[PDB]
């Protein structure tokens, strides 16, 4: 054959045209590393060289087409001196770019998922069919970086500005349907017959029936729109991206000043543009950052295998107690094709179950994006219920009932006695020990916590609190279960306050401190929002109810004395003791929808005691030190395995800025060492901010936790 | 169009037309006696004082069904054993009008026939703007699948839709009435098998009642409740 790799394959066909194929021997996908690059390079330069060859299709030997690199050798690159990358990157794109410029149609046979290099490889060839049910898409920007084998570069000028945008900045996978009508794709065709299509398409465009020349010209020249409308396009790209991105993610803006710049350049110059901005984005922390998330997320997939290893599958679950997290997971187990029975003692209490379940499904389908046939499987698959009659076949049961040690005993040890021995019993519990309502029943080895965050239908985590007796195996159904329910469970061992909580209320602690220090609080937050989290500190108590706050406090305090004790009244007594219960009152530390009332200050008043002022670098301090700090004793004391893991418990349940990469990965960013030291100048506010011996340690080894 | 769809057996609706398109050039007058010479044909017809003893018949019904009221114990729980074909029926309609229902049965397989129904219907409904989402939710809320008889504490009314089987149905309506109250009403959709014979089977057949509907359960208006011979006048009035 024209070419023999190991990874590409350029196989001769009939009227002289020539099919090369991607097939990456050994592995399960086809990813553009070193070699498929290397390879690709030989492959052009052969038939570029092959003066017989009449027509070039490019296709794929996997269930996918081509997807991207292992994330691994991204780390990597970007590790290279500017420089180096760049002239790494030149080098690639010339492998596309010369195919680009072969004097032969091609055609790109998009057969499955084709991400990021995989699409922009497509992107070089003159015409593209695709499969109905392959994708494709540009998830650059999830990386922190945007697409840098000319994609900012042929995608605009083939679906046009806006849309160029629009596909980049989202990184979205687009469908075949939508594929077409932005003209991304020549031609849609089915699985069977694509390979037909290709064939019979090159074969046109080689008689000269399509200008194959004409149709690749588009994009070695610029842009089509005006002077006027580009600045109209651009400046409401930047706007619109910016105004909902942040200011904390550069990749998404600066794609479009990438575009925005090389409005007047042809191929070359405008691929230079790209280069130059991508360069320096996959050197910004955002990046590295993110890239980090991703790296998790590996770990977290497989540590996942081992558990579906013996994870017995949940075919009918059971929840007991409906309304508030009874209709959430009741309808999350349902709206993901797991009947659930929702048990309660009242009509009163099913009804509300029943009624959030409408609502949700109700405006699905009320917005199009659910179908009315869909909504009645959901439905149906919810089945109330005041007794235990139909529980004889049930595999999980996640008890919803009211947070009260006494009556979980109870409820727990009474359900008991309705399922097989062999079935799973969770505790949707937050604030009463695992093991301690392990202690009533009977077979505790089958008794684990499912901790679920509200609202049910709106938190991507879910706790798996193992108790002292709880088995392997009554921990892999958990989260298998959880996992099928389009969350993300994180296993943690059974203490007060599991992780999440566990390491958001010292950073309530910090909170309290700070306004206890004279700060204003709507300045607080303000400076935690401008640092990534969604709402801040204050805010949050809103959230949450200061009602609830309070007694979260108060459990955490018998948890661990040592530290999070305190002597004097924090704000939240001072709010609560005035019966300000938060945004669920309408009125907390702020009034509700968010308002500012000086009514606050006055109720807070006595709990100011020094007027220390403070700089909003320190405030920053004055929060996360302790949070990391704590989220650091979470691994040490084992209560989570990895470090991955408990970073990854925030970035999930307490919505930890993803550019930051989370608690853990956040002091390996500002420096174990310089951290520690860091943290010892607040030393005088407390017992919170000291670092650990354990941490002293790897601090002065220079050790780090991912790095 | 009107006679393509009315037949040919109801000349009024046409008539109505003629009486229009003729008094087209008419005044008040003039158009009022074109519009009396044919009310006055057709008074006259078969038809009319045919459909007219159609009404004059429901004035008695109505009139004979206050007198069930009376004594008449309204239903708030129903329950229905066995899903599918009849099942999914009786369940659909009771729901759809407002009166939960039980949709008992032996194995998953045939709930899901039910549940399956009950869709469709109510999906075809809203599909033609018919029915409000909302609305389907209320409906298929209201049906509540089972496979045993844990809930029945407090049903009312129960509607066996059992196999037609002498044997089969005798031996359900005899477990069934061993979960329910003692002043519940228990049915019998059977179409083949006595009533009075399956009586005998029960403790109780002064509540045991026939209550037959004509497949589909969603589209045939009549529903014979037969009276069997131990059956109360109570028992039929609920
Ligand atoms: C105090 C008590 O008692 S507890 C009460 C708890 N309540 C709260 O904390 C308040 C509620 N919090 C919220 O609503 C927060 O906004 C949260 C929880 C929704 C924040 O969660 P998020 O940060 O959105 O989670 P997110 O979905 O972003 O997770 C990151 C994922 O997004 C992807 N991602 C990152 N950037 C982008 C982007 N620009 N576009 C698309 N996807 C992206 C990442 O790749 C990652 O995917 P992966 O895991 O497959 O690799
Ligand atoms: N504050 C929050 O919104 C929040 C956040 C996270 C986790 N949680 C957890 O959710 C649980 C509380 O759920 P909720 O918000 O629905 O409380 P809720 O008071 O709003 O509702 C209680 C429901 O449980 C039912 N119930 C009570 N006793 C029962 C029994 N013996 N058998 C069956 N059903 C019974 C009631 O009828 C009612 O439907 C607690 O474990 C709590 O820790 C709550
Ligand atoms: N031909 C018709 O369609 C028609 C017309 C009028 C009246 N009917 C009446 O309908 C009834 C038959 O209903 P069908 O059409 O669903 O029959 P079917 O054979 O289609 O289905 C029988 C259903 O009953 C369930 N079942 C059987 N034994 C049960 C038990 N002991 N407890 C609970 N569920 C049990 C089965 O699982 C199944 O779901 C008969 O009384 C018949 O006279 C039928
Ligand atoms: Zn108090």
């Amino acid at each position: 054959m024209i070419y023999e790799g190991k990874a590409i394959t350029v196989t001769a066909l009939e009227s002289g045209i020539v099919e090369l194929k991607f097939d990456l021997k050994g592995e399960s996908v086809n990813k553009f590393n070193r070699l498929t690059l290397n390879e690709l390079r030989q492959a052009v330069d052969a038939i570029k060289a092959d003066a017989s060859v009449k027509g070039v299709i490019v296709s794929s030997g996997k269930d996918v087409f081509i997807v991207g690199a292992d994330i691994t050798e991204f780390v990597e690159n970007f590790k290279l001196p500017d420089a180096e990358l760049i002239a790494g990157n030149l080098e690639a794109n010339k492998i596309f770019s010369d195919f680009e410029d072969l004097n032969v149609p091609t055609v790109a046979a998009i057969n499955g998922i084709a991400l990021g290099g995989g699409l922009e490889m497509c992107l070089a060839a003159d015409f593209r069919v695709m499969a109905d049910s392959a994708k494709i898409g540009l998830p650059e920007v999830k990386l922190g970086i945007y697409p840098g084998f000319g994609g900012t570069v042929r995608l605009p000028r083939l679906i046009g500005v806006d849309n160029a945008v629009e596909w980049i900045a989202s990184g979205k996978e687009n469908r075949a349907e939508d594929a077409l009508k932005v003209s991304a794709v020549d031609a849609v065709v089915t699985a069977d017959k694509l390979g037909a299509a290709a064939l019979d398409l090159i074969k046109r465009a080689i008689s000269g029936e399509l200008d194959y020349k004409a149709k690749r010209q588009p994009k070695l020249e610029k842009l089509k729109l005006n002077a006027i409308e580009q600045m109209m396009a651009f400046e409401t790209a930047k706007g619109f991206v910016a105004g909902q991105a942040g200011p904390n993610y550069p990749a998404p803006v600066e794609a479009i000043k990438t575009i925005q710049k090389a409005a007047n350049f042809g191929r070359d110059k405008a691929l230079e543009v790209e280069a130059a901005g991508f360069a320096k984005l996959a050197k910004t922390s955002a990046s590295n950052c993110l890239i980090g998330l991703f790296l998790n997320d590996q770990e977290l997939k497989k540590k996942a295998k081992v558990y579906d290893k013996i994870a017995k599958d949940v075919k009918q679950a059971a929840v007991l107690g409906a309304g508030i997290m009874g209709g959430g997971i009741a309808y999350q187990s349902a709206s993901k094709g797991t009947p659930i029975l929702m048990k309660d003692i009242n009509e009163h209490g099913i009804e509300q179950g029943l009624a959030e379940a409408a609502k949700l499904l109700v405006g699905r389908v009320d917005k199009g994006r659910m179908t009315p046939a869909k909504m009645a499987e959901v439905l149906n698959g919810i089945r109330p219920t005041l007794s235990y009659g139909d529980f004889g076949n049930v595999d999980l049961v996640v008890e919803a009932v009211v947070e009260n040690p006494k009556v979980k005993q109870a409820v727990l040890a009474e359900v008991e006695n309705h399922v097989r021995e062999d079935a799973i019993l969770a505790s949707n519990t937050s604030t009463i020990s695992i093991s301690l309502l392990a202690k009533a029943l009977k077979r505790p080895e089958n008794f684990v916590g499912m901790h679920f965050f509200n609202p049910v239908h709106m938190m991507p985590l879910v706790e798996v609190i193992r108790g002292e007796k709880s088995s392997d195996l009554a921990v892999a159904t958990t989260v298998a279960y959880a996992k099928k329910m389009g969350k993300n469970p994180i296993v943690v061992n059974d203490c007060p306050g599991f992780l999440v909580n566990r390491v958001l209320f010292p950073y309530f602690g910090g909170f309290a401190k700070l306004v206890s220090a004279g700060v204003d609080f709507v300045r607080i937050d303000k400076v935690m929002e401008k640092f990534g989290w969604p709402m801040g500190p204050a805010y949050l108590m809103d959230v949450v109810g200061i009602d609830t706050g309070h007694h979260g406090r108060d459990v955490m305090a018998e948890g661990f004395p040592d530290r999070m004790k305190d002597d004097r009244r924090s704000a939240i007594d001072a709010l609560y003791e005035a019966k300000r219960l938060g945004q669920k009152n309408g009125k907390g530390f702020y009034a509700y929808k968010k308002l500012v009332d000086s009514s606050v200050l006055e109720v807070l008043k006595p709990i100011v005691y020094e007027q220390r002022d403070v700089t909003d670098e320190d405030i920053i301090n004055w929060m996360m030190i302790p949070l990391c700090l704590e989220t650091v004793r979470c691994l040490e004391d084992g209560i989570v395995e990895t470090a991955a893991e408990a970073d990854m418990g925030l970035v999930y349940g307490i919505g930890f800025p993803l550019f930051r990469g989370g608690a853990l990965r956040y002091i390996d960013s500002i420096g174990v060492a310089e951290f520690v030291a860091l943290a010892d100048q607040y030393a005088e506010l407390g017992a919170l901010y000291h670092p650990t011996a354990k941490l002293r340690e790897m601090a002065k080894n220079g050790q780090s936790f991912f790095g």
